DNA sequence: CGCACACTCGTGACTTCAGTCATGAGT
DNA sequence: TTGATG
DNA sequence: CGCACACTCGTGACTTCAGTCATGAGT
DNA sequence: TTGATG
């Protein structure tokens, strides 16, 4: 169940969210199915597993599947730096709301994931003890 | 309880596990306790947050809360890196089974762990996508 | 209102060479 | 050009 | 015996200046 | 000097 690497076996998954810059609602149609085009491209790039990913008007929702190497912050950048650059070039328009240089709201929400509760994993490592 | 800092909101939280080296059972008594202070100075030095931690006699199990910038391969190093260091020095006995400048097993288990499961996150965000 | 994750200004790093990430400060 | 995502 | 997260040899980074992290490879 | 933790 446990994924391995050199020196390390793992299962991390994050849920990664972030919001249109003013929060315009302009993730809808073309421009929505564009964008979840390019965020795959952008993960295959960067060897990135995406788990789920989930397109609204105003935000994105991804889960994530990393390795311990795969640092937050490096991971975000790629994928919110490099979509908006992308999309300002395939979707123009986009440019008539948004004429600032900025796509994505400037912060971002990280959760760490799992299939059991915090609460769960504690019983269980004291029932193993 | 969903944490803040400059550029992002977040809830890190890792369940961090590692063994002794050739697994000898010697993390016991007095040595577990000092392993404990030891791990919790580093953890301080470190500003990561130490949610619970089990010693057993071959392996340690650390649950640790952590800002975005806090990258697992340096949060390893850093507790076992240095506290492997500061045991040797604090329980020379320990260098009577290990006498080859490792206490511990080279590699690492980790997991990313959140407080509700992925089900009710998931079943949560459907639901806020609903409404109205 | 008064911020601040969000708005704005500022700094530096580094890809996307633009527009994020890192980041303090003001509003 | 801002007003809320988990 | 081969394997590898675990054993061993090897490389480089960086603190803990030892003994991990990064990392390939042979058993 | 190894033999299994999550
Ligand atoms: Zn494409
Ligand atoms: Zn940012
Ligand atoms: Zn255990
Ligand atoms: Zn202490
Ligand atoms: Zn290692
Ligand atoms: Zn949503
Ligand atoms: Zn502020
Ligand atoms: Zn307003
Ligand atoms: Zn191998």
């Amino acid at each position: 169940e446990m994924k391995k690497g050199r020196g390390y076996v793992y299962q991390l998954e994050y849920h990664l969210i972030w919001c249109v810059k003013y929060r315009h609602q302009v993730l809808v149609g073309e421009v929505a199915d564009g964008l979840k085009d390019i965020l795959r491209d952008i993960a295959a790039q960067n060897g990135l597993e995406v788990i789920t990913m989930e397109v609204m008007p105003d935000h994105v929702h991804l889960l994530l599947s990393a390795t311990p190497q795969q640092a937050i912050p490096d991971f975000v950048k790629a994928l919110k730096g490099a979509s908006a650059r992308r999309m300002f070039v395939a979707y123009p328009q986009l440019k008539e709301k948004l004429w600032g240089g900025n796509l994505w709201n400037p912060s971002y929400c990280i959760l760490t994931v799992s299939e059991n509760t915090r609460a769960q994993i504690q019983k269980y490592i004291e029932s193993q003890h």
